[PDB]
DNA sequence: TTTTTT
């Protein structure tokens, strides 16, 4: 029995290995018992599939909520990803008994902006249990899983595979998983087993859930859009056991750089995905690499990064944004990160007037930080000046190059700075001195 | 050079 719902409300964790049954038994159990309840994921391909699956294996259609598709059944169970949630107006689009957090170990800022706006609202809005569920708590290790063997890649194979081989016998059929660190790698590695006879297909942000065959053998490749909470009946998972962070960098020069590097992946990425294998049978786990970097902790930049998605997408103002964080920074058990909630908070606050026709053309674009960039390019528009450089980043501007002569306001450095520069401008002197103190 | 939101 799952934990039992209290008089008042109560958070509670909740932490099994990958493919016990979190997401699917534990919210059939409370269902059972005349609850109405809410599962949050952080992945798309996550959300959608359980419909099906609690169909035919507990007895229930329940709601699937995505950006990109919704079904309503009514049913007292209802699965969304943090992102839909968030967008649907938080724990205001519909009342629930209990509500599951799955995948709380995650630290992608939607994900965090998530769980704090549950933590803020859940009591108020008369939820009595939020669980916080997760095969990976922070500070714990990768540890032997009893459904999985791993096996460890070797220089002997036919298909080249980050420093290491893949055997074809390995994958010549049955349905495999291999997770790439890029995209356009899995374009490569998809299209090269297809040039070998093999059935692959390629999987990311973007693309159709019904690309992976719901049977018959077949090789996904994809990168960490499925990761968790998906169950695609893998016989084998092959990892390259490498991640893309992101950290904010106070320079002040003239104030804060965000880059995005590649970095090896830390523990609760290599359990996560392992466990995409070995789901309710035997599975197979291959690495290039054994060892893992540590977890539960993360960089100050998906705080920045929520602010921004406050602004941009959920209508929030960033002292609205500091008070779902705060909930979410006053729970024990979760991930922990530096406390500058009041440093964005203040940063955000002075981006003011921005230029809708830009943040339109930014989320579109699908920036990291839409907000920011169209902030920049609202500065510089507004000052005749040019933007950062050419690239893609700022192609709301390209049509525009008749009137932009000069240096560049230059408030922050999301990407490289190619065009002359000055840091004369207000804001970024306001920025400047929310660092400083 | 990843994912999630109009
Ligand atoms: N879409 C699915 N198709 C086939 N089996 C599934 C599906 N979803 C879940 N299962 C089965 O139920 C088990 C529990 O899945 P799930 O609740 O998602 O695990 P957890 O949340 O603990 O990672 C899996 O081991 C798997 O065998
Ligand atoms: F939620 Al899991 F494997 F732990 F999908
Ligand atoms: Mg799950």
């Amino acid at each position: 029995s799952p934990p039992a719902v209290p008089q008042t409300f109560q958070v509670a964790h909740l932490h099994a290995p990958t493919g016990s049954g979190k997401s699917t038994k534990v919210p059939a159990a409370y269902a059972a018992q005349g609850y109405k309840v809410l599962v949050l994921n952080p992945s798309v391909a996550a959300t959608l599939g359980f419909g099906a699956y609690m169909s035919k294996a507990h007895g229930i259609d329940p709601n699937i909520r995505t950006g990109v598709r919704t079904i309503t059944t009514g049913a007292p169970i209802t699965y969304s990803t943090y992102g839909k949630f968030l967008a649907d107006g938080g724990c205001s689009g519909g009342a629930y008994d209990i509500i599951i957090c799955d995948e709380c170990h995650s630290t992608d800022s939607t994900t965090i902006l998530g769980i704090g706006t549950v933590l803020d609202q859940a009591e108020t809005a008369g939820a009595r249990l939020v669980v916080l569920a997760t095969a990976t708590p922070p500070g714990s290790v990768t540890v032997p899983h009893p459904n999985i063997e791993e096996v460890a890649l070797s220089s002997t194979g036919e298909i080249p595979f980050y420093g290491k081989a893949i055997p074809i016998e390995t994958i010549k059929g049955g349905r495999h998983l291999i997770f790439c660190h890029s995209k356009k790698k899995c374009d490569e590695l998809a299209a090269k087993l297809s040039g070998l006879g093999l059935n692959a297909v390629a999987y990311y942000r973007g693309l159709d859930v019904s690309v992976i065959p719901t049977s018959g053998d077949v090789i996904v490749v994809a990168t960490d859009a499925l990761m968790t909470g998906f169950t695609g009946d893998f016989d084998s998972v092959i990892d390259c056991n490498t991640c893309v962070t992101q950290t904010v960098d106070f320079s002040l020069d003239p104030t804060f750089t965000i880059e995005t590097t590649t970095v090896p992946q830390d523990a609760v990425s290599r359990s996560q995905r392992r466990g995409r294998t070995g789901r309710g049978r035997m599975g197979i786990y291959r690495f290039v690499t054994p060892g893992e970097r540590p977890s539960g902790m993360f960089d100050s930049s998906v705080l920045c990064e929520c602010y921004d998605a406050g602004c941009a997408w959920y209508e929030l103002t960033p002292a609205e944004t500091s008070v779902r964080l705060r909930a979410y920074l006053n729970t024990p058990g979760l991930p922990v990160c530096q406390d500058h909630l009041e440093f964005w908070e203040s940063v955000f606050t002075g981006l003011t007037h921005i230029d809708a026709h830009f943040l339109s053309q930014t989320k579109q674009a699908g920036d990291n930080f839409p907000y920011l960039v169209a902030y920049q390019a609202t500065v510089c528009a507004r000052a005749q000046a040019p933007p950062p450089s050419w690239d893609q980043m700022w192609k709301c501007l390209i049509r525009l190059k008749p009137t932009l002569h000069g240096p560049t306001p230059l408030l922050y450095r999301l990407g490289a700075v190619q065009n002359e520069v000055t840091t004369t401008h207000p804001i970024t002197k306001y920025i400047m001195a929310c660092m400083s103190a």
